[PDB]
């Protein structure tokens, strides 16, 4: 599924992330415009052999599995296709574990790179939540 802007905005927050660890929806609209273009069924083969996964990129190095990546570990407990699915209740679930982890959301290097200091509120402006 392609999300248009502010139906993102409203599922995230709808599934807990507005605010979660501090960091404010339009962080989350943000990144996920700069990892996917809001895509939920967006992948890429990292340089490593690891693979991202969904509308926050999600990789199989720590976070799921998707039986490819080897000595990788599944923190999510989620097969890394959950994070491809219209409903994106999985990707939001292991966000929240990612984001938990020590480096908030620097974990997500397009969020450092094209969001992190930028008018984030922008993402959100004009969307009815
Ligand atoms: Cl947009
Ligand atoms: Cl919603
Ligand atoms: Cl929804
Ligand atoms: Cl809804
Ligand atoms: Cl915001
Ligand atoms: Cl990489
Ligand atoms: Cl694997
Ligand atoms: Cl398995
Ligand atoms: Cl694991
Ligand atoms: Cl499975
Ligand atoms: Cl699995
Ligand atoms: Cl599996
Ligand atoms: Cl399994
Ligand atoms: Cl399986
Ligand atoms: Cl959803
Ligand atoms: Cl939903
Ligand atoms: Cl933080
Ligand atoms: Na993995
Ligand atoms: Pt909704
Ligand atoms: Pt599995």
């Amino acid at each position: 599924k392609v999300f248009g802007r502010c139906e993102l905005a409203a599922a995230m927050k709808r599934h807990g992330l507005d605010n979660y660890r501090g960091y404010s929806l339009g962080n989350w609209v943000c990144a996920a415009k700069f990892e996917s273009n809001f895509n939920t069924q967006a992948t890429n083969r990292n340089t490593d052999g690891s693979t991202d996964y969904g509308i926050l990129q999600i990789n199989s190095r720590w976070w799921c599995n998707d039986g490819r990546t080897p000595g990788s570990r599944n923190l999510c407990n989620i097969p890394c296709s959950a994070l491809l699915s219209s409903d994106i209740t999985a990707s939001v679930n292991c966000a929240k574990k990612i984001v938990s982890d020590g480096n908030g959301m620097n974990a997500w290097v397009a969020w450092r790179n094209r969001c992190k200091g930028t008018d984030v509120q922008a993402w959100i402006r004009g969307c009815r939540l």
